[PDB]
């Protein structure tokens, strides 16, 4: 428990500091993420780990001069799909239903879009960066064709994410992934 929380929080705080090695920050999250240790084990730990893991990857690329790598795009997709699989295996039971999501706290405020809306944005990044590759590659090279092979895999996540939102779905979820789906 407290080991996990303190680790994760120390990491998040450290991330908000200018000089950071992003490679090591990612690798640490991953080593941290598995939680082989019994205290580490648990679904909230997994979800709250991934939630800060995905943008942790996306952010590192932005700081560095722009480049397109097939491998880099691929593994973050794996991350998002794993979070989605965990949430799917959850069956909308992580919130302790509806009447009480969790034991009440006066300080705490909970919004479904607020915590669970962020998910969509992740997907969107996957798409946007992906587009940035198709622009930056050579039009007639085979690499372009391979990237266009990745397009389908993005569409997959759009639909899947849409469906999870419908099962636990909240209003205005449809408007953006419907748009991407159209595009």
């Amino acid at each position: 428990h407290a080991v996990v929380i303190k680790k994760l929080n120390e990491i998040l705080q450290a991330r908000g500091k200018k000089g950071t090695d992003r490679a090591a920050q990612i690798e640490l999250l991953q080593l941290l993420v598995q939680i082989a240790a019994e205290n580490n084990l648990g679904e909230g730990v997994i979800v709250k780990i991934k939630f800060n893991i995905i943008a942790s990857l996306y952010d590192y690329n932005p700081n560095l001069a722009t480049y397109m790598k097939p491998e880099m795009w691929g593994k973050c997709l794996d991350c998002i799909n794993e979070l989605m699989d965990i949430l799917f295996a959850n069956p909308n039971i992580f919130v302790g239903e509806n009447i009480l999501e969790e034991s009440e706290n006066l300080h705490n405020a909970d919004q479904p879009l607020r915590v669970r809306g962020c998910i969509l944005t992740l997907v969107e990044r996957m798409d946007e960066e992906f587009t940035k590759i198709m622009q930056n590659t050579d039009p007639h090279s085979q690499e372009y064709v391979e990237h266009l092979k990745d397009e389908a895999q993005v569409c997959a996540i759009i639909e899947r994410v849409q469906r999870y939102l419908e099962e636990k779905g909240t209003t205005e979820e449809v408007c953006r992934i419907y748009l991407l789906r159209i595009l």
